[PDB]
């Protein structure tokens, strides 16, 4: 039994929910909450610009020392850091911006970080300001994740069109 709740069951271990992901955060802490990053990890705008501001700039900073020290990550790549107010820990993954021209087929290796914990709360990779389309990157979730995933989706309407499309 896990504390997350109101989500509709999809599958095995996907669950999805039209939800904040900032206010899903703070009222759950889960061990992780996903972030939509990219590879400067610079929180400007989408799911990353209101998770950065929740912690009072604190990601933004955090991120910055991470990037100094290690250079930028992979699209299709990840790296852990804090939770800060919002969780345990941030998964700060990049899935391909659509908007940027990067291969969609990045999109299954981005998912494929998720693997790596055992539960999370997460947003879906490459929607929203990425470009992607969110009924595809709703597939290439159900069919890369095996961990548990509690997915929190910010449009009304974009939530009940992924629902009622489900296969
Ligand atoms: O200001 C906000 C608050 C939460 C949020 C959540 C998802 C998103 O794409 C954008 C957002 O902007």
């Amino acid at each position: 039994v896990n504390s997350f709740s109101g989500y509709l069951k999809l599958t095995d271990n996907v669950y999805i929910k039209n939800a904040d992901i900032v206010e899903e955060a703070k009222k759950v802490k889960p061990t992780v909450v996903v972030n939509a990053a990219n590879v400067y990890l610079k929180h400007g705008g989408g799911v990353a610009g209101a998770l950065n501001k929740a912690t009072n700039n604190a990601m933004q900073v955090e991120s910055d020392d991470y990037i100094a020290t290690n250079g930028p990550l992979k699209v299709g790549g990840s790296c852990v850091l804090s939770g800060h107010n919002l969780a345990k820990h941030c998964l700060h993954v990049v899935g391909p911006n659509v908007n940027k021209g990067e291969d969609i087929q990045l999109l299954k290796s981005a998912y494929e970080n998720f693997n790596q914990h055992e539960v999370l709360l997460a947003p879906l990779l490459s929607a929203g300001i990425f470009g992607a389309d969110p009924i595809h990157s709703l597939r290439v979730c159900v069919d890369t994740v095996r961990t548990n995933v509690y997915l929190a989706v910010f449009d009304k309407n974009l939530y009940d069109k992924l629902v009622s499309s489900f296969l």
